[PDB]
């Protein structure tokens, strides 16, 4: 690959990065020698790879080791580990039984463990019985965050003697999965394929610890030959409560070159923005990810209710939802208490199965008008003549004269109760006859004759007349 290198000693601070006590020791580059722990106590030391390592390529680490001048008896601690995991570069794992493996997900490597832990916690499982106060080399599987030796591995180590630098040598199949370390003249094998799983780029942190007992420990002459990985870049696409709404796109490349992302088009959706990383930019050694977020696109419905008779809107009831909800929403109702208050339905573009929020918006109108209930007003004329005597017996039966009547048509708004009245017409005439007193024998009438009346109008008055016959 284009990414194969080889980590030179004098270049080692390039590539690694010295943190906690170690950032107090520059690199002696007489010696090429760094210090991870000082012989004090409570200490912590560590240098991380700058870079991951692709664990589909060969790795070939080589160098010395000080381990220190004590012994566990004589007061000597902790030891060195190597720790391998996929999370960030500048993650480290926890110091004492853990050795700077266990605390970290997904966790594997080698200790040199200069101090016996027998009493377990949770960054780490007891270390071996059958290594109880002495020194030992082990592989260690810390995937759970827990620390746990292999005993399969552990294997006794030279204690830590006038801080005399023993070598050590790491070596790595891409292809097998299988790690090789050497520690004077002990050797170890494991298949580490149960740990890479598919992620093929961990990060890589060497790392010393002290407490109550303390050792000088530090590295020296380090050749580290390996396959620079690759930097990701995530891209979620997700609404804005944070659901995911789009498939993410995992889109691996070379460290410092060029990446992109595309703002995916999602039916039912509109972009909102980008939070998170750049939406182009250059891969780098950790994990970048960038958020796409959407917003629910919103439908409109108005339906507008109107009075013909006025032209003015009655009521406007404006519905919102997302892009295919139903409204649940019915005319019926509103129509009933405009119906019930005098209205009448003319027309109703509401769908009758309810409706659903698009895209577009939607304008439905309910036309109603002011009802009109025709009656008519009948309204009589009368003219009554009396004919009596002078005591006021009936001299001749009562004349009814034939009846003027008169109609009008009433429209009453239902609504307003505004009576428009249509007019008075005549069904029988305007003029009432002329009527001749009857004549009756040996009597005459005060009236011989009672003269015809024109100029009937609906609002006149009944006639009424009165003729007495006098003796002779
Ligand atoms: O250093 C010896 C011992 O001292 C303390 O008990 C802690 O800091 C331990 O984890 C450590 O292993
Ligand atoms: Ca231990």
């Amino acid at each position: 690959t284009s990414r194969d290198i080889t980590v030179y000693p004098k270049d080692f601070l390039t590539y690694f990065q010295r943190n906690g006590s170690a950032a107090g020791f520059d690199y002696d580059l007489a010696t090429y020698t760094q210090t991870l722990t000082p012989n004090k106590a409570s200490q912590a030391g560590n240098v991380t790879l700058k870079t991951k390592v692709d664990m589909s390529q060969n790795f070939t680490f080589t160098g010395k080791i000080n381990l220190g001048d004590k012994a566990q008896n004589a007061g000597g601690a902790d030891g060195v580990g190597f720790l391998f995991h996929p999370g960030d570069t500048n993650v480290v794992g926890a110091p004492g039984g853990a050795a700077g493996i266990g605390g970290v997900n997904g966790a594997f490597g080698f200790k040199l463990d200069t101090y016996y832990n027998g009493v377990g916690e949770n960054s780490f499982t007891p270390d071996p019985s059958n290594f109880k106060g002495k020194p030992f080399g082990a592989f260690v599987d810390g995937l759970n965050g827990q620390a746990k030796t292999i005993a399969s591995s552990a294997q006794s180590i030279s204690e830590p003697s006038n801080n005399n630098f023993v070598d050590f040598t790491m070596s790595y199949n891409g292809a097998t999965k299988v790690m090789s370390v050497t520690y004077g003249g002990q050797t170890w094998t494991q298949d580490v394929s149960s740990f890479v799983g598919t992620n093929q780029a961990m990060s890589f942190s060497i790392a010393a610890s002290t407490g109550a007992f303390m050792n000088l420990q530090q590295l020296r002459n380090v050749n580290f030959t390996y396959t620079v990985a690759q930097g990701t870049v995530i891209a979620n696409y997700v609404d804005e409560q944070g659901n995911t709404i789009a498939q993410q796109e995992t889109t691996s490349g070379d460290i410092d070159t060029p990446y992109v992302t595309s703002q995916k088009t999602i039916p039912g959706y509109t972009f909102k923005a980008s939070n998170g990383a750049a939406t182009s930019g250059n891969y780098a050694a950790n994990d970048q990810t960038v958020n796409y977020v959407y917003t629910r696109n919103q439908g409109s419905i108005d339906v507008t209710y109107i009075d013909q008779t006025t032209g003015q809107t009655l009521s406007k009831k404006d519905l919102s939802g997302g892009t295919g909800d139903s409204s649940n929403y019915t005319t019926t109702d509103t129509i009933k208490s405009y119906t019930d208050a005098g209205y009448e339905l003319v027309s109703d573009n509401y769908p009758s199965g309810g409706t659903v929020f698009t895209d577009t918006a939607q304008h439905y109108v309910v036309n109603l008008k002011q009802k009109l209930v025709v009656s008519s007003e009948q309204k009589q004329v009368n003219e009554t003549i009396q004919y009596v005597y002078e005591d006021g017996s009936k001299a001749a039966d009562d004349y009814n004269a034939p009846p003027l009547n008169f109609t009008r048509s009433v429209t009453t708004n239902q609504v307003t109760g505004e009576k428009t009245y249509g007019d008075w017409q005549a069904q029988n005439g305007d003029s009432f006859g002329e009527v001749v007193s009857p004549t009756i024998k040996g009597e005459t009438a005060d009236q011989l004759k009672i003269d015809a009346i024109s100029g009937i109008t609906a609002n006149s008055a009944d006639i009424q007349k009165k003729v007495v016959y006098k003796r002779n």
